[PDB]
């Protein structure tokens, strides 16, 4: 079960009241928008996208989750973030969710970007900027 | 247009991915959820509820915005909140939504809560805690 | 409370089981996503826009909702809209939401709202298939 | 790429204005919603449960999915779903989306329940009407 030390970068999510579903805890869906909602902060911060803004946009082509201790609004929970692999237009992430002071992931997760032109949608090399944060992020 | 200094308590509450919808800036009805996610922060940390938890619950039975600003993913907002009127087993807040320092609010609403048994939905009085806690948001 | 026949134009919306929140009925934040749905869709057939394509979208400038009876996923649910006041660049909106098949309505909402050039998000004129489209729902 | 009779049970879910994020088409993460709600429907109608009442619920160990093409509100979008393992206190589903009416699937995911005792969580046997409901599934 992933640990803190495994990942790179870290960035603190509020929980919201809606996060909870029926049975009490933040709902198994939710997990992906903290997902994409941390890596993409991390390249508007430190990476130049400009999603309103640029003509390179990131396509999400494939995720997965596995999920081992719940969680609850209004817990604290933070993401781990790190890059597994780095192609030339695409590139892989691993993200986990921590709760707040703990070593252990509640969960964890992979998911793929492909960057692309943003009117013709098809696939582009990744510009320097976005290339070299992302690098920042590699074991 | 709603000031800072018309407000008692402060909440940040991050700004998600998907918090934008197809023209660029923060969904209109994602305003309520940090609304609501705003209001049982509160409840929650310095009033009591357990919404785990309790059997005295908060039903919304209205809520209404106004739109001034637009705002995006991924800026950071905050909420200003503050108590209108609190009858016995009901309550009315106030809250804005302010983007990070400026005084403007970028929308401003209100919403009621009337506190109910859980297993019976049947109105109550507001529990002690809570009533003090709620009376404390009061101008 | 709002009967189905103060109605003039009824769409059927699926609830989702994320719709339900940690006490068990469909959040009443959802609601007004059920309302934008609703008008949008019925702009989008029956009027026009081209919410990709368009020069000209719609703002929402206000909202405000009652709750009369909760709801849940799995039910079925279907909304009723009709149109109040019809300006010039400006629309306002009358919403209710009925379970499959009472008279009563569950909830009752307005929202507003007012055209912009996408670009300089300044008003405009209500373009000529719109305004016939948004006249034809007028009691 | 997954095709429409490698399936055994189908449900239309209606998109929502908010189902477009900023680039245009149905965000990612909106997929799994897509996934939960089909699954728990079936569930729901043709197995029991019984989601306030009962003693026994589903929880989500793991899900994936991938991308192939995408889709936008108001567009009409529908889930097969299939059975792919099904162990004592566990089991795998299969799942995809495809818009009306094509062949192929525009995604295409699987997730997994565990069910347990409400208050323990602790996992138990699939109760006969959920195990035969389930099984109906199976190809």
């Amino acid at each position: 079960r992933p640990l803190r030390e495994q990942y790179l970068h870290f960035q603190p999510i509020s929980t919201r009241w809606h996060d909870n579903d029926i049975y009490g805890h933040v709902n198994n869906v939710t997990y992906y928008a903290f997902f994409d909602t941390a890596v993409n902060t991390y390249l508007i911060e430190r990476g130049g996208l400009d999603i309103q803004g640029g003509e390179v946009i990131g396509l999400v082509v494939s995720s997965s989750c596995d999920y081992f201790a719940p969680v609850a609004f209004p817990q604290r929970i933070e993401m781990g973030l790190r890059v597994a692999r780095l192609g030339n237009s695409s590139v892989q992430y691993e993200l986990a969710l921590f709760l707040e002071g703990q070593r252990e992931a509640c969960a964890a997760g992979r998911f793929v970007h492909v960057f692309v032109e943003r009117r013709s949608s098809r696939p582009v090399a990744i510009p320097q900027e976005l290339r070299d944060a992302l690098a920042a992020l590699q074991s």
